[PDB]
DNA sequence: CCATGCGCTGAC
DNA sequence: GTCAGGCATGG
């Protein structure tokens, strides 16, 4: 994460829905805002959260009486994506995990906050001939809010990882906000090799498979892109090897393969996966954040998460707009 | 609860 | 042609 000097959101309140590790809380707090309510139903996600923030989130949002929820100015939500991803079955609104958006709509109807801030995968903007996106837009306009949306890549915002996601921002109509803008990209200067831990700490993660087929030559000059150098088995998900002189592939939550969830990399002459701390760094978390004692739950948590840096820039732009009020 | 080999989709 | 992005079943 980055350091923020000018605290644009001081004085405001927000809620943390579909919480996870709490990536949305770290970003809004750095800008000055206060959290007054959080929700998340996973047993192990509730444990890490409490370890880092000192409070246990409330359970299953579908059984909560929205009238029970505190007053607030901004609603934060990074809802489930398994039903919308190109790696799954694209069932969408017909999937048991695909109707969470309607619970959000229901809460907004009662609480009517100033801003609603959501996040999902890239394919959300295309799914079902574009019907899925128009439905989200229409619901929001019907509730008296404006609708801004765009797809952004983490490699353009200072983090060495190829992660393309859609971001959706909505302002209440009586506020007449006419000057909101997504942030502008900038040159990358950090690569995978610059975030690695020492060899004496990851010996246990090295893999030696005899069906390895090196297909490309290592590069000596860094680049802002993924550079494949070889393969194992048939070369499907989790069986591909990359150079640390480029950028990292997308981290995942339910993925398989011998190099599961992180992918494989070439370090000092051998092939290995990434460690939980190296995972925290490619998502922008600081070294002071405590990871879960179970290595398996830690990999899954980081794979479902958000890149903090991209959220800090966007949150600052929301505040700049709310603060411009001339006579 | 944890490990791993797919086997297809989308955007080129 | 090329390559990046959860499900099913084993135990
Ligand atoms: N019905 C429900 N009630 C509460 N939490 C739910 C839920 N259905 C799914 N979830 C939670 O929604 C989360 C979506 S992934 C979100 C990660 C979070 N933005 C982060 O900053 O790390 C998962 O952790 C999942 O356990």
């Amino acid at each position: 994460m980055i350091e923020i000097k000018d605290k644009q959101l001081t004085g405001l309140r927000f809620i943390d829905l579909f919480a996870g590790l709490g990536g949305f809380r770290l970003a809004l707090e750095s800008c000055g805002a206060e959290c007054v309510y959080s929700n998340e139903w996973d047993k192990y996600a509730q444990e890490v959260y409490e370890m880092n923030f000192g409070e246990k989130p409330e359970g299953d949002i579908t059984q909560v009486n929205e009238k029970t929820i505190p007053d607030h100015d901004i609603l934060c939500a990074g809802f489930p994506c398994q039903a919308f991803s190109i790696s799954g079955k694209q069932k969408g609104f017909e999937d048991s995990r695909g109707t969470l958006f309607f619970d959000i709509a229901r809460i907004v109807r009662e609480k009517k906050p100033k801003v609603v801030f959501m996040e999902n995968v890239k394919n959300f903007a295309s799914h079902d001939n574009g019907n899925t996106l128009e439905v989200v837009k229409n619901t929001m306009n019907e509730l008296d809010y404006s609708f801004h949306a765009k797809v952004l890549n983490a490699l353009d915002y200072g983090i060495p990882q190829k992660r393309e996601r859609i971001y959706m921002i909505c302002f209440r109509n009586d506020l007449n906000i006419q000057n909101f803008q997504f942030p502008k990209p900038f040159e990358l200067n950090t690569f995978v090799k610059d975030l690695l831990l020492p060899d004496s700490e990851v010996e246990h993660l090295v893999i030696d498979r005899k069906d390895l087929v090196m297909t490309n030559q290592e590069i000596e000059q860094t680049t802002p892109k993924t550079v494949r150098l070889g393969i194992v088995g048939k070369g499907g998900q989790g069986e591909r090897i990359y150079s640390t002189r480029g950028i990292a592939i997308t981290l995942s939550a339910y993925g398989g393969g011998i190099f599961a969830k992180t992918g494989g990399y070439l370090v000092n002459g051998k092939t290995r996966k990434l460690h939980p701390r190296e995972c925290a760094r490619v998502m922008g978390y600081p070294d002071s954040y405590k990871v879960h004692p179970s290595t398996s739950q830690a990999y899954k948590q980081f794979g479902n998460s958000v890149v903090i840096n991209v959220l800090q820039y966007i949150a600052y732009n929301i505040g700049s707009s709310l603060n411009f009020k001339p006579y």
